């Protein structure tokens, strides 16, 4: 660990890599050091909850590697460990590179004085850095409250260590119960149903919501969402708030406000993630009170020699307003945007990011722009054409196929192509204009829908 290094990057994941590689890009002699709490070297997470779960191989936990939706196999990782220069060599080999110094953590930050100070009492300078600290799960509080019995077969995810543990219990116990209704949650419960298929064990997913993806899809199409969620071999319970937890004989019991009790072996916990942003008080940095996270301007940027990226920034949207992102593109796009500027290209987010998911083979969708539940919204699919806040929504209709605008004033603001592949750039087009459109069928026909 040098005492001073050019450009610093707190945190070691996917927005703080995605940085590096830009500031490489547009400095080709630029010497870069990531200080990362984990002891893993960059990775991607998307995998973790989908396709190492698909695979084949025995060897994958081990192996880590993956197929893409194309064929094509990889490993979880961005880059080979042997494609990083060390920490200690870093200021003197000859056309720099990117050094990874795992396993400490940034617990202060001196603004005035370009300084952090580690864990361990490192201290650093700086002439350029990125806060890229991302977040952590969120707790149920009626497990915070219970006893080490409760805690011992609790499980948060995010980490490869997290993949490991629930891939090793998903063999050897009978029932599993996963808590929340949002990406983590739906996700992680069809990579254990499509598991239990085969020992004819048995998956729980209960949430508070009337159905699956609550916060983010019209309570339509959430319900359509939910029934294919159960045809993956999954008991999801609706509209469930959860009392209590204790052990009975080596059982975990689950107690509902209404009542019921849910038995089980294991228990997920999936309800949101904390933007990390304990460096905010000794940096004396904005935090937002209505988004969380860093508050940053257009450009990434917090105050002069710092800007921030991914899950932890609050950021200003020219074309759709302030808002904070959690989604693994956005980490990809607004770590290079903040590369690139840290390296003087003053260029503000426009480039939109994007999102996807999958839920067994039928639900698989992408997504833009502000896309948010509580947003009127106007669909349009292969059958019906329904609106929410022509006409109104009828459930049990076919929703295999459409497009879902949302909306402010009358500009599409968000859009999610439902089962509908290779229109991404036109998305991007109709958000970018933000035109008062007359008629959304005219719209829609430009996904081919009819
Ligand atoms: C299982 C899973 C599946 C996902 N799948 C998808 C998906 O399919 N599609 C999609 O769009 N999005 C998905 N996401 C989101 C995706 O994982 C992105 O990683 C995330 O949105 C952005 O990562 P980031 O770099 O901003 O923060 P992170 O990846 O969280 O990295 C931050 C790193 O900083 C470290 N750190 C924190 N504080 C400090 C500190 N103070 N000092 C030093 N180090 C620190 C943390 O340990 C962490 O390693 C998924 C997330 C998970 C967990
Ligand atoms: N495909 C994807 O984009 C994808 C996939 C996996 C993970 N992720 C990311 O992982 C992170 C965390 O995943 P997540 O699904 O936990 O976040 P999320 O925000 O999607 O989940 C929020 C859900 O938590 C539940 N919840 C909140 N409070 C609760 C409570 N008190 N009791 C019971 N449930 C409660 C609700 O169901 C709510 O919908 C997010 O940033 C998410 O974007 C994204
Ligand atoms: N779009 C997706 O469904 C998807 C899936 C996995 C990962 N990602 C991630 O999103 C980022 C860039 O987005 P992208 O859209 O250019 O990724 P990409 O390179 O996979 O896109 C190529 C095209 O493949 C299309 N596609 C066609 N058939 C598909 C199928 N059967 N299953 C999944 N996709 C199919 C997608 O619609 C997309 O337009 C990357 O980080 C990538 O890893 C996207």
């Amino acid at each position: 660990a040098p005492s001073h290094v050019p450009f610093l990057l707190i945190g070691g994941g996917t927005a703080a890599f995605a940085a590096a590689r830009s500031i490489r890009a547009r400095d080709p002699g630029a010497r870069v050091l990531i200080v990362s709490e984990d002891p893993e070297l960059p990775y991607m997470r998307p995998p973790l909850s989908k396709e190492l779960w698909f695979s084949d191989d025995p060897n994958v936990t081990k192996t880590l590697r993956f197929k893409q939706w194309n064929g094509k196999e990889r490993s979880i990782y961005f880059q080979p460990p042997s494609f990083y220069v060390s920490a200690q060599d870093l200021p003197h080999i000859e056309n720099g590179g990117v050094a990874v110094l795992t396993g400490k953590k940034v617990v202060q930050l001196d603004v005035r004085d370009n300084m952090v100070k580690l864990n361990d009492g490192s201290q650093i300078t700086y002439e350029k850095c990125l806060i890229a600290t991302g977040g952590t799960p969120r707790s149920l509080s009626a497990i915070d409250r219970a006893g080490a019995e409760v805690k011992s077969r609790t499980t948060l995810f995010r980490k490869i260590g997290d993949f490991r543990s629930l891939e090793k219990i998903s063999r050897e116990v009978k029932s599993i119960t996963i808590i929340g209704g949002g990406f983590l949650g739906s996700e992680l419960a069809c990579a254990l149903g499509r598991k239990a298929r085969a020992l004819g064990t048995e998956v729980i997913q209960l949430f508070p919501e009337k159905g699956n993806m609550g916060k983010i899809l019209p309570e339509y199409l959430s319900n359509w969402t939910m029934e294919k969620v159960r045809r993956e071999g999954v008991k999801v319970m609706p509209n469930a708030i959860v009392q209590s937890v204790g052990v009975s004989s080596g059982k975990l019991l689950i107690k509902l406000k209404d009542g019921r009790k849910v038995e089980t072996d294991h228990i997920v916990a999936a309800v949101g993630l904390e933007p990390n942003v304990e460096l905010a008080k000794t940096g004396g940095l904005e935090i937002d009170s209505d988004f969380g996270g860093f508050r940053v301007n257009a450009e990434l940027q917090a105050r002069s020699n710092i800007w921030v990226a991914g899950d932890a920034a609050c950021f200003y949207d020219i074309k759709l307003g302030r808002r904070r992102v959690e989604h693994h593109d956005h980490a990809v796009v607004s770590g290079r945007l903040a590369g690139e500027n840290m390296t003087g290209a003053a260029k503000p987010y426009w480039h939109q990011s994007m999102f996807w998911s999958d839920l067994g083979p039928d639900v698989g969708y992408e997504a833009i722009g502000l896309v948010d539940s509580s947003l009127p919204t106007v669909g349009v699919f292969a059958k019906a054409t329904a609106q929410d806040n022509p006409q109104a929504p009828v459930q049990g209709e076919d929703y295999g196929k459409g497009v879902i605008f949302y909306l402010r004033d009358k500009v599409v603001v968000g859009i999610v192509l439902w089962n509908i592949f290779n229109r991404m750039p036109i998305a991007r087009k109709i958000i970018k204009d933000g035109e008062q459109h007359e008629d959304l069928n005219e719209v829609a026909k430009l996904f081919n829908i009819h």
